[PDB]
């Protein structure tokens, strides 16, 4: 059985190729003693009072390799309960991942974990595959980074990839700030977990932000309430949609960047004029931060406004899209026709880490 590990900024998704969903989903966090050994994931969070917690992946890119090794170790031995030397392992990477980073991942998998075979695929490409397509443009938005990735005949078009370092954690941070200003202090890690929950449960993307603001200003009809751990009930109205509006208006958190509708359109415009029609008709949303109710309808509206008036526009937002990258990997790695595409330990021992390219 092959393994699929999809390492994100916020969450690890791991499991077995052929399965419908990752068996293990846990925070991409490593904790080491504050005062001198390590813990990963939920247990690191539980023992946070005695540990320094770190995220080895920053906006989709591995930046702490020693801690990343702990993530992988924990994934194999504690979460999946397998011996990595017994299983071909498919890993994922961010769009525009540096060549040296892909080489380091490869070296670690073979030399440290002794996997018999491995493969590294681009996250957004796997999401496209999970939707049954080989041509389309993916918007992948997680906890740490958002990318637009146009793909033609199975391959990403790297020149046309767009990146926004604005994603779920920034949205949680903004909601924390908003609620703190209203007099409900959310600052600590325990408090961040509460606000992340409020965000996931109550936030949504307005179809027309101005109209929605007017509605919230003139009626209680958009209000929702939420009981905090201390027993206070907080009610939110316009916070529900102001928070994810930041994706379309990055200026809400002081960023001068284009919003996700603009990055989508700009990405399509970088592509060959002769494939744009196919991209417009095959916009696939991937990742946890695309889960907001209303986001597909809003994107449809915004892309329609930017594109030629005769252009057929379609946004595809699969219900399973928290796990689309992982599912794409599960499909690819279990595919009878992919079995000759693995990099084997033998090939690695002959040629070294650069074989991965
Ligand atoms: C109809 O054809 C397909 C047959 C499916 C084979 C297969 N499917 C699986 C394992 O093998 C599998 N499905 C799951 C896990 O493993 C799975 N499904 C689910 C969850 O897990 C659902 C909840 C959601 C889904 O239904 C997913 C849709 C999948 C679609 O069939 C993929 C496809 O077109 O693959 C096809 C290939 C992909 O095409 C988009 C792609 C991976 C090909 C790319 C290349 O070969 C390089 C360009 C595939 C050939
Ligand atoms: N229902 C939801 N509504 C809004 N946000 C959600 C929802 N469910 C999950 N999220 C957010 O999705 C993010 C996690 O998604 P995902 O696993 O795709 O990211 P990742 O792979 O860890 O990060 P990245 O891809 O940025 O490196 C978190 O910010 C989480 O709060
Ligand atoms: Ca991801």
């Amino acid at each position: 059985t092959a393994l699929v590990c999809d390492n994100g900024s916020g969450l690890v998704k791991a499991g077995f190729a052929g399965d419908d969903a990752p068996r293990a989903v846990f925070p991409s966090i490593v904790g080491r003693p504050r005062h001198q050994d390590s813990y990963v994931g939920d247990e690191a969070q539980s023992k946070r009072g005695i540990l320094t917690l770190k995220y080895p992946i920053e906006h989709g890119i591995i930046t702490n390799w020693d801690d990343m090794e702990k993530i992988w170790h924990h994934t194999f031995y504690n979460e999946l309960r397998v011996a990595p030397e017994e299983h071909p392992t498919l890993l994922t990477e961010a769009p525009l991942n540096p060549k040296a980073n892909r080489e380091k991942m490869t070296q670690i998998m073979f030399e440290t974990f002794n996997v018999p075979a491995m493969y590294v695929a681009i996250q957004a490409v796997l999401s496209l595959y999970a939707s049954g397509r080989t041509t389309g443009i993916v918007l992948d938005s997680g906890d740490g980074v958002t990318h637009n990735v146009p793909i033609y005949e199975g391959y990403a078009l790297p020149h046309a990839i767009m990146r926004l370092d604005l994603a779920g954690r920034d949205l949680t941070d903004y909601l924390m700030k908003i609620l703190t200003e209203r007099g409900y202090s959310f600052v600590t890690t325990a408090e961040r977990e509460i606000v992340r929950d409020i965000k996931e449960k109550l936030c949504y993307v307005a179809l027309d932000f101005e109209n929605e603001m007017a509605t919230a200003a003139s009626s209680s009809s958009l209000e929702k309430s939420y009981e905090l751990p201390d027993g206070q009930v907080i009610t939110i109205g316009n916070e529900r949609f102001r928070c994810p509006e930041t994706l379309f208006q990055p200026s809400f958190i002081g960023m001068e960047s284009a919003g996700i509708h603009e990055t989508t359109y700009n990405s399509i415009m970088k592509c060959d004029i002769d494939i744009r029609k196919d991209l417009y008709a095959n916009n696939v949303m991937s990742g946890g931060t695309t889960m907001y109710p209303g986001i597909a309808d809003r994107m449809q509206k915004e892309i329609t406004a930017l594109a030629p008036s005769t252009m057929k526009i379609k946004i595809i937002a699969p219900p399973e899209r928290k796990y689309s990258v992982w599912i794409g990997g599960s499909i690819l790695a279990s595919l009878s026709t992919f079995q000759q595409m693995w990099i084997t330990k033998q090939e690695y021992d002959e040629a070294g880490p650069s074989i991965v390219h």
